[PDB]
């Protein structure tokens, strides 16, 4: 039994499996509508770090069990919150953003595949993915402000997907929206009800791709997100070119298709 | 007579009521198409500090009166300009930023009803407001660069809301564009030809919301703005939420919805 | 015969040819589909240097001959970078970044117009372009990940156009992507099988506005890409546009619209 199997048996509301090159980490707590707890969070973070450590995952696949990927927050969890003092309150909202962060710095490409609901902290969780594929049902909702609050923790990677202009609107609004909509805004980037037809030609493309030149890629890209573009950024934009060509994986990808044949990363 | 009802009475361009949390500034230049001159931006001013004090304003609507929005700048006002000296200039356009800024800033959820041509100004209002509609015959133009000018004040509000790669086309073009490309770009969030109808559902949802969250929406985007996702928008995002989380506010919303009750804001 | 024509006839990949205003860079290597190579990367240079100076160039027009806009990088190029050190390196992807950086700054408006395949560093150029359009068979695509490299020197401009949700796939899975997509990225303005009928009335309506305000105009844009909107960007908008009003320019567009006449620019 390898240590995915035994963290797979060990955790309460995920599984986990590896099978060629290929990570899952899955929501498995379909009787709850697959909300949200403290659990749940510290389970996800453990899975990440799990598989950022493995040489074996070149990609890592974010799904769900059931018809709906998480209704959001789960209400036994929210009465515990409400009855917190502050700094409580902090330290939970800072595990909370500690996972959105790894998420979204996973030094390897995540594809989330979302069917039915996917409220509350599920939309940072998508919005911190590089691939999203949702069903037709799919189903979305920013609902902090009905309820006194803000979608605080994640509202950095969900303003980087859809932006200030839909934000500005749908974080006041608090209302729901569809998968076309979802589309629209780029929250997801692909539309199917066959999550697994849909998700396999990007599961090909990534396989086959330099694990260096992808988590450089993703580096690079945080690098850029200020949208600052001066003499350092030219300065930095060119350092990593010369070094990754120059580098062994870089040299092995340039030889390969010089000599036509298949990358050995 | 209220506050408001006795401003109503006394600006020459501008309409104001309020009634059952909703209050509304109305361009009410109609025979001059409801161009701005330095009259219009300072009442535009005055109405806003009015219903920014008021404690039964939870909800601004901007509207105007006729087939038009505003056909932009007024030509006696435009000839005024002209003969302006640096500083005389200066000034007009703090003015117009200082209209801009308290706009975007304005601490509660802001909809724009757009009818017909929103040339000038009226663009940088539309791009300052949370949520826009237009009818079908809705009409924009950045125009300034015709008359060797620039849209100086109003660009960063233009640029956030229809993103770089639209505004280097369409402030140099200054091409025409309509209401289905406006659509598109996001700077208007909704097509209807009739602007009553289109927005009572998003008065609906926001009456209904915190008064507290929605503000604290808005600064929190506001603070995000650069794009910038690092130790300190995580620590800043978790002290948010904490904070509201414990408040009285907070701390009420939380416990209506678990007494499956009605907040009292 | 013109400094132009001299030049048209000394470069060995590109055209260039001025008329009425307009000023055309034309890649001009088909037998080898417009690949790049560092001598198409500083002939491009070149090109650009001459019509930056250039009084009666008011727009600049980027096209190619042949089915292909660029094929991207040139084999025999790859070759000779695979063999290079960090700093041979840092010198070539240095220069691509000087191509980059003023194309991007090109103080008057750029239209790029754009036929079948468009590989490499030519999605730059694109990004780098005001105003682009291309034909329906149009082709894209982000490969380095697939060799082992990133494209780096492209990326500021890329992200700014089709945005960081968008980019984030693309560049990880290197698929293609094709017109429409494009359209919707924005990285292109539009589409249309005549390119030449297309680009017309853009050029028209730019001939017609003001050079300076123009270039204000992109000045302008460039200060804002940040998307910091403080005390500053407020102070520094209104100090543009009182100078611009006061400027010759600024005086002669407002006159010439007074006075119902055409400006003389």
């Amino acid at each position: 039994a390898t240590q995915t199997e035994i963290l797979d048996q060990q955790l309460h509301y995920l599984s986990c499996t590896l099978n060629g090159g290929v990570a899952q980490m899955v929501l498995d707590r379909s009787d709850k509508h697959n909300a949200f707890d403290e659990v749940m969070i510290s389970e996800m973070i453990q899975v990440l770090e799990h598989f950022k450590r493995n040489e074996q995952c070149q990609i890592l696949l974010l799904k769900a069990n059931g018809k709906n990927f998480s209704a959001g927050a789960d209400l036994n969890w929210m009465r515990k919150q409400a009855k917190m003092d502050f700094e409580q309150n902090l330290a939970d909202a800072n595990e909370l953003a500690r996972l959105m962060s790894m998420l979204d710095k996973f030094p390897k490409p995540t594809i989330t595949l979302v069917q039915g609901a996917a409220f509350g902290g599920a939309l940072g969780l998508i919005c911190c993915s590089d691939i999203a594929i949702a069903n037709e049902r799919a189903s979305f909702c920013l609902s902090e402000v009905k309820l006194g609050l803000i979608p605080a923790v994640i509202s950095p990677y969900v303003t980087r997907a859809m932006g200030q202009r839909a934000a500005r609107r749908y974080m006041l609004t608090a209302e729901r929206f569809d998968a076309q909509k979802a589309l629209e805004l780029q929250i997801i980037h692909d539309i199917n009800d066959d999550l697994d037809a849909a998700a396999q030609p990007f599961i090909d493309a990534l396989l086959s791709n330099s694990p260096q030149g992808m988590a450089w890629v993703k580096c690079l890209l945080s690098s850029l997100e200020d949208g600052v573009i001066d003499q350092n950024t030219l300065d930095h934009t060119s350092e990593r070119i010369a070094r990754i060509r120059v580098s062994e994986e870089g040299q092995e990808g340039l030889n390969a298709f010089f000599e036509k044949r298949s990358p050995q990363w």
